[PDB]
C-alpha cells in the first residue's frame, strides 16, 4: 500500500493517486505503522528505538499497540493524549463514571466522597500510585508503575483496579450511614445483576465472592 505521513518526502506525496471529481523524514527502506488510536500513518521507528532510547516511545508498553502520540501528538476527538507513563496519563473528565464495577451506584458513592473534601481523581491515583509502589496494592498487570508508558485503555483498566482499593480502604465512619446500612451482595465486586439499579442501590458491592459460612 503507497503510505503519505505527516514525515513522508514531498515526492512520495505528489506520487499518490488523486481525488476523484464530481525533523525526520521517512525513508525509502523504512516502514509505517497505524497509530492504534487515530488510525494515520507514522514512521516505524521501534526497531531504531530499541538500541536508540532518544526515539520517542511509539507503543503501549503493555499490550504492545503503537500509538502516535508520544512520538508527534495524537488528535482526534476522544484521545486526551493516548501515550503516557502512568503516573501523566489522561484519563478524561469523565474517568470516574461507572469506575467502581461499571456500577454508576457504587462510583457516585465515590465521587461524593472525594467531592466532599474537594479531592480530584488525579489526587486519587496519585495516592494509590504510592500504595502501588510499596506493595501495599496489586494490578492484574502485575508489573506497571507510575512510570510505565502505557495507551489510553491500559491505563484506564487499571486505575480501576487501583480505584478499587482505593475506595476499599476507606473507613466506614467516613461514609453517609446511608452507605454503610446496605447488606453485602453475596457474589460481591463480580455481581453480573448489580447494572440493575434497584440491586445496586440494596446491596455493597464492594466485597469479595461469599464463599463458606
Ligand atoms: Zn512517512
Ligand atoms: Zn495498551
Ligand atoms: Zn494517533
Ligand atoms: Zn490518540
Ligand atoms: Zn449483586
Amino acid at each position: 500500500p503507497y503510505v503519505v505521513c505527516r514525515q513522508c518526502p514531498e515526492y512520495r506525496r505528489q506520487a499518490a493517486q488523486p481525488p476523484h471529481c464530481p525533523d525526520y523524514v521517512c525513508p525509502l527502506q523504512g516502514s509505517h505503522a497505524l497509530c492504534t488510536c487515530c488510525f494515520q500513518p507514522m514512521p516505524d521507528r521501534r526497531v531504531e528505538r530499541e538500541q536508540d532510547p532518544r526515539v520517542a516511545p511509539q507503543q503501549c508498553a503493555v499490550c504492545l499497540q503503537p500509538f502516535c502520540h508520544l512520538y508527534w501528538g495524537c488528535t482526534r476527538t476522544g484521545c486526551y493524549g493516548c501515550l503516557a507513563p502512568f503516573c501523566e496519563l489522561n484519563l478524561g473528565d469523565k474517568c470516574l463514571d461507572g469506575v467502581l464495577n461499571n456500577n454508576s451506584y457504587e462510583s457516585d458513592i465515590l465521587k461524593n466522597y472525594l467531592a466532599t473534601r474537594g479531592l480530584t481523581w488525579k489526587n486519587m491515583l496519585t495516592e494509590s500510585l504510592v500504595a502501588l509502589q510499596r506493595g501495599v496494592f496489586l494490578l492484574s498487570d502485575y508489573r506497571v508503575t507510575g512510570d510505565t508508558v502505557l495507551c489510553y485503555c491500559c491505563g484506564l483498566r487499571s486505575f480501576r483496579e487501583l480505584t478499587y482499593q482505593y475506595r476499599q480502604n476507606i473507613p466506614a465512619s467516613e461514609l453517609p450511614v446511608a452507605v454503610t446500612s446496605r447488606p453485602d451482595c453475596y457474589w460481591g465486586r463480580n455481581c453480573r445483576t448489580q447494572v440493575k439499579a434497584h440491586h445496586a442501590m440494596k446491596f455493597n458491592h464492594i466485597c469479595e465472592q461469599t464463599r463458606f459460612k
